[PDB]
């Protein structure tokens, strides 16, 4: 369960940072609450697209 922490945690996770936490922790704490989400293309993309500004 790669994990996109949407916010930082106890000095471990970081804003929308994608890394796998405890493959199950990911969905049993960060996802079911408000720390991260199941790293998935559906979302992972937005994390980068959200960083699009004026370069085209």
């Amino acid at each position: 369960m790669k994990v996109i922490f949407l916010k930082d945690v106890k000095g471990k996770g970081k804003k929308g940072e994608i890394k796998n936490v405890a493959d199950g922790y990911a969905n049993n704490f960060l996802f079911k609450q408000g720390l991260a989400i199941e790293a998935t293309p559906a979302n992972l993309k937005a994390l980068e697209a959200q960083k699009q500004k004026e370069q085209r």
